[PDB]
C-alpha cells in the first residue's frame, strides 16, 4: 500500500493540509474503495467523542476503523476539563474524532493531545463531509482544474468546509445564500486568501441563478420558521433553477434531506443525483485520512 | 463449514423461514456450539438498536459477532425517522439487530433497509428467542414429529413466537392462560394455517393441566397487581401440576424467574429444568442465523 | 509467553493475592510492556460495568483488551438485580470489570457470578491502582525489600489499596492524614495484620513531615470547603515539606491533580515525578491481571 506522508497531525478546519496531500489522500481513498480491505490499522483504537450524538459520523469512523482492523471507542460528552481528557486518551489510545459544537474546543483538545485528533464536525466546520465531498467530485472529473461547483442554502459549517476545501485544490465556488445567512467573514476570507495561490475563483452572493450559472456540481442542504420559510423558498433546487447549470451538471447533498423544501424529488432522486455515491463516500474518505494520520508514528 | 441458504433478507415474526430453512438453522447452531470459533464474518458489524436497553439480548448478540470475527456497534434509540437512518446504516454496515416496541416500526425499518434486520424483540414478536427454545428442545429429542409442548402464563410475544415456532416444525403445542390474556388471534390464526400444512396441533385454553398434560417440555414465564395476581396463582408451575406431564418433562423459562411466582424453585432448580441449556443456546442460534443472514450477499 | 497462575477466580481488594503472586504479575506487566501485543486474548471479551462512567478506566481496560485481541464491551449502571445479571454475563462472556460505589455489591457480584470480576473501583477500595503504583515502583527500585512509601492526603480508597498492596510486598507506609480523614480501621487492621508476615512497616498518623521522612516515594491525591480547605492546607506537596524525604524520592499521584492544592506544580512537573510513567502503567498492570485471570479455564 501506498501510504500518503501528512505534515500534520490533526485535521480540524481542512487548512492544514497542502493541496497535493488533498490529493494524495483522495487518491487514496479511491485505492482503498477498489482493494480489498486491509488491516493496515491493526490494533489501533480511535476514540470517538460526541456532543450530541450523531449516528452518521459515528458509525462510518467506526465503520472504517473495523475494516482497517483497529476499533472504534464510544465516548460521551457527559465529561476534570476537556485537557485532563486528552492526556489521558493519549497514554491508552492511538487517535481522536470529536464531534463538539465548539470549534474553540477542539482546537484546544488538539493542543494538549499528544495523539492525532480530527474534527467530527464542529458549528464552524465540518471537514470531513467537504473532503468526502471532493473525493466524489474527483471520481467523476478526475481533476478540480477547471470545476465549478455552487453551494445554495444556508452559510453554514458544510459551507465553509467546501470553501476552503475547493480553494485548496484550484476549484471554483461560488455561493449563493440568502440576505441574513451569508457564512462567515473570517473563513470566506481565509478561502479567498487560498485562493490567490490555486487560481480557484471563490464567490458569494444571493441571486442563486449566478451561483448555478455554467455549474459542473451543485450542493444544497437542509434549512420563527414562518417568515424564515418564506425567505429561502426561492433557494429551492428544482427542474426551474437547475436548467442554468451545465447539462451535464451532478447533484450533492449531504444529507438527510426534506423533499420538497431544499430539493424536488425530481432533482434528487433523478440521474443527476449522486448523493448516494457521496453518502458512501464518507467511509472511505475518513479511512484513507486515518491511515495517514496513523502512520506518523 | 456447511452453511444454510436462507430465501429472505430479514427475520422479524418466524414466519419468513421454511420449515426446511429453520431446521438447517438449528442443525448449524449445534454444529457451531460444538467447534471452535470460526472467523466466519471476519470484519463484518451488526448494528445494535436500542428501546429500553436489555443485557440479555444486546450481549449475547455482541458476543456472537465478536466470536464470528465481527463486531458489534451499540446505537441507542435517542434517534431524522427510522426511515433515514435505515439508509444510512446500509452504506457502512453489514446488519442490523432491532429492540424496539412497536413492530410496524420493525417491519418499516425492514423494507427500508437493504441490509439485514433482525427482531431483537418486539412487544408482539421474539423470534430469536422462540428458535433458541427450539434448539435446546431439539438437542433433546432430535426431532419435532410428535413432541408437545406446553406453555402456561401471560399470552405474551414469546408465547407467539412458540407458537408459529411449533407450528413451522410441526411440534405440538398448547397454551393455558388465564381468562383476560389470551394471546392474539392474529397470530393464534396464523399460526393455525402453518399448522395445516406440518400437522402440528395447536390449541389454546385456559385450563393448565390440559396444556401441560403428556407434555414433553413446559414453559412459563413472569407475570392493578393485588387482583391479577391473584388470578394467576392458580398458574403456577409446581410439583402439584407437573403430575400431568410425562414422567421424563423438561422446563424451560426464558428468564428471568421470581420464584414462589410463576415457578417453584423445586421446579426451576430440579433436575428436570433445563433453563440453563436454553439460556446458552441464545448465543449460537443467533450466531447461526446472523452467519446465514450475512451469506446471502 | 511465561503466564502467572493466580490461585483466585476474582480481584477486589487487593487481598486475595500471595505475594509472590503480585510480583509475578508485575514482572509479567513489565514483560508485556515490553514486547510487541500478543493476542493471548484473542476473542474474551470482558464486560465493563459503570456506576458512575470513568473514562480513566473505561479507557485503560478496554484498550488493554484490544490491544491482547480482546473485546471490552461497555455496559451501563442502568442496570433484575445484580445477581440476574451477573448470572447471565457468565452465559455469554470471559470476564468483568465493574466499578460500582458499593464494595458489597461487587463481593455479591463475584459471588454469584462463575467468570472472573475485577473491582475497577469501589468507594473502599481500588486494586488496579495499587498495582499499577507498586509496578511502577518497582520498575524504579527492581524490589520492595527496604523502600518506604508515604501517602499523604485524605484516607481515601485508593490509600486502603495501597496499605495492602505495601503490606503484601513488605513494603513500609507510613500515611498521614488531617484530623478527621484517617483510613478504614478495618483495613488498617487488615493490613497490619498481613505485614506481621511481610515485615513491612506500616503506620497512621498525622504529621507529614513524619510520613515522608526518609522516604523513597510520596504520593498525594486530590482532596462545606471553606472549613475543610484551611485544614488540609498544609498537607500539600511542595518544595518545603519534600526536603525530609530522601533526596533522590519520586512523586507519585494517580491523576488527576489540582496544581496548587495537593501538589505545587514545581514539584508534580519537577523531574522527582512520575506520574506519567504512573499513568501508564495503569494499561500494562492491567493487561498482566487480565491475562492471569482468563487462563484459569
Amino acid at each position: 500500500v501506498q501510504v500518503p506522508k501528512l505534515n500534520t497531525k490533526d485535521l480540524l478546519t481542512l487548512e492544514e493540509l497542502t493541496q497535493e496531500e488533498i490529493i494524495s489522500l483522495i487518491e487514496f481513498a479511491i485505492y482503498l474503495k477498489k482493494n480489498k480491505q486491509e488491516p493496515l490499522l491493526q490494533g489501533k483504537i480511535l476514540g470517538l467523542i460526541f456532543d450530541k450524538h450523531s449516528t452518521r459520523t459515528r458509525v462510518s469512523f467506526e465503520a472504517g476503523m473495523v475494516q482497517l482492523g483497529g476499533h472504534g471507542m464510544f465516548l460521551n460528552g457527559k465529561e476534570e476539563t476537556v485537557s485532563d481528557t486528552a492526556k489521558v486518551l493519549s497514554h491508552y489510545i492511538d487517535g481522536i474524532m470529536i464531534r463538539t459544537f465548539s470549534h474553540a474546543d477542539v482546537e484546544e483538545l488538539a493542543k494538549e493531545s499528544s495523539i492525532p485528533v480530527i474534527n467530527g464536525l464542529t458549528d464552524d466546520h465540518h471537514p470531513c463531509q467537504a473532503l468526502a465531498d471532493l473525493m466524489t467530485i474527483y471520481e467523476e472529473t478526475n481533476t478540480f482544474k477547471g470545476i465549478k461547483l455552487a453551494y445554495v442554502g444556508d452559510g453554514n459549517n458544510v459551507c465553509h468546509s467546501l470553501l476552503l476545501a475547493s480553494a485548496k485544490v484550484g476549484m471554483h465556488m461560488t455561493v449563493a445564500t440568502p440576505v441574513g445567512y451569508r457564512p462567515n467573514e473570517e473563513i470566506v476570507k481565509k478561502a479567498l486568501a487560498i485562493a490567490k495561490e490555486t487560481g480557484a475563483e471563490i464567490e458569494i452572493l444571493h441571486n442563486p441563478e449566478l451561483a448555478v450559472n455554467e455549474a459542473d456540481f451543485i450542493y444544497t442542504d437542509v434549512w420563527g420558521e414562518e417568515e424564515k420559510y418564506t425567505l429561502f423558498q426561492p433557494y429551492q433546487i428544482n427542474k426551474e433553477l437547475v436548467k442554468h447549470a451545465k447539462q451535464t451538471y451532478h447533484f450533492l447533498h449531504c444529507l438527510p434531506a426534506h423533499r420538497e423544501e431544499e430539493v424536488t424529488g425530481e432533482i434528487i432522486d433523478g440521474p443527476q443525483s449522486i448523493v448516494f455515491e457521496q453518502a458512501g463516500n464518507r467511509l472511505h474518505a475518513q479511512k484513507a485520512l486515518l491511515v495517514s494520520l496513523f502512520k506518523n508514528v
